[PDB]
DNA sequence: GTCGG
DNA sequence: GCTGATGCGCC
DNA sequence: CCGACGGCGCATCAGC
């Protein structure tokens, strides 16, 4: 609600400078000064208001001026009327097209959904089953789906081997009342950061959750990260259920808080979090905390007994999951 | 595009 | 086959 | 002004 004309704004010009300009860093600005201006619980009433906000400069100003005035931005309406750009927009949406993959099929002359089901045999495996899905991978999951998700999921992997412990994060974690996609986190005693007792792990996580139906398709899979699509089972007689993104993380059991940070994001709040480290000589990421040395070589990996230690390294007061959404 | 040294 | 670079993905 | 901007997994390809 509040603000929204903007955030939206911005988020329409981050999506622009990733997609269509491959510049990841006004990406990243665009989405951090959105992110502070959705925060800020007044309306914003000019371009020097918003300025004093941290990640809103001049730029962003003189367009909130603009936007406030006339309702509109002149180079977002100009963005909108430019077919390329129009084009690529349209192919990174996608699963498994990039900006770099967007640009190619355009020099091709596939720009359309037509095109791409014209043109299968051009498709990678991920951006097959991508075109397959546009239209289902586009719905957001209600909470109560996350909840039969959940139910599924944690009573699968306890058929597989009851020292599993699978923990749904993403904004499930966060509290949504709906997600975009199912990101589980698992663990296993036998996987540490010093020893790998047994193989086949995550496979066969995936591979039980395939044989009740729930996993139906595969874009990606190693020993630590698989990426597909699942589907909730349905009632006689009811229309199926849309089918969802899964990812799936395989965390060292002992590196379980620095993995569940990461893993409950969101995106935004783990960039901040993490450049936050850096400025207080901390390197952050899904398995250690580290001091960076006068080099600028990270060091040995920092004691973690909770999340909240994290927090306590870099100086940060906690923040609930709920509290580190957008 | 913005921030901090 | 291996290794390093790049694309696309995740939060 | 100007260098840094989070950090890493898997798929794919070029060069040896
Ligand atoms: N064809 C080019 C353009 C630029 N550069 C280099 C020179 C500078 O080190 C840097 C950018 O210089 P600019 O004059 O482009 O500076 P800005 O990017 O700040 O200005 P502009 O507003 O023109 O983008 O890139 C280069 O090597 N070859
Ligand atoms: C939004 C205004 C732009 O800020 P950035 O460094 O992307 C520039 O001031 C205008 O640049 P252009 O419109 O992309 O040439
Ligand atoms: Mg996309
Ligand atoms: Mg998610
Ligand atoms: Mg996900
Ligand atoms: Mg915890």
């Amino acid at each position: 609600t509040l603000n929204g004309g903007i955030t939206d704004m911005l988020t329409e010009l981050a999506n622009f400078e990733k997609n269509v300009s491959q510049a990841i860093h006004k990406y990243n600005a665009y989405r951090k000064a959105a992110s502070v201006i959705a925060k800020y619980p007044h309306k914003i009433k000019s371009g020097a208001e918003a300025k004093k906000l941290p990640g809103v400069g001049t730029k962003i100003a003189e367009k909130i001026d603009e936007f406030l005035a006339t309702g509109k931005l002149r180079k977002l309406e100009k963005i909108r009327q430019d077919d390329t750009s129009s084009s690529i927009n349209f192919l990174t949406r996608v699963s498994g097209i990039g900006p770099s993959a967007a640009r190619k099929f355009v020099d091709e002359g596939i720009k359309t959904l037509e095109d791409l089901r014209k043109n299968e045999d051009k498709l990678n495996h991920h951006q097959r089953i991508g075109l397959k899905y546009f239209g289902d991978f586009e719905k957001r999951i209600p909470r109560e789906e996350m909840l039969q998700m959940q139910d599924i999921v944690l009573n699968e992997v306890k058929k597989v081997d009851s020292e599993y412990i699978a923990t749904v994060c993403g904004s499930f974690r966060r509290g949504a009342e709906s997600s975009g996609d199912m990101d589980v986190l698992l663990t296993h005693p036998s996987f540490t950061s010093e020893s790998t007792k047994q193989p086949k792990l995550l496979h066969q996580v995936v591979e039980q959750l395939q044989k009740v139906h729930f996993i139906t398709d595969t874009l990606s899979k190693g020993e630590t990260k698989f990426m597909g699509v699942c589907q909730l089972p349905s009632k006689n007689d009811e229309k199926e259920y849309p089918h969802r993104r899964i990812d799936i993380r395989l965390i060292p059991k002992d590196q379980y808080y620095c993995g569940v940070l990461y893993f409950t994001g969101s995106d935004i709040f783990n960039k901040n979090m993490r450049a936050h480290a850096l400025e207080k000589g901390f390197t952050i990421n899904e398995y250690t905390i580290r001091p960076l040395g006068v080099t600028g070589v990270a060091g040995e990996p920092l004691p973690v007994d909770s999340e909240k230690d994290i927090f306590d390294y870099i100086q940060w007061k906690y923040r609930e999951p709920k509290d580190r959404s957008e």
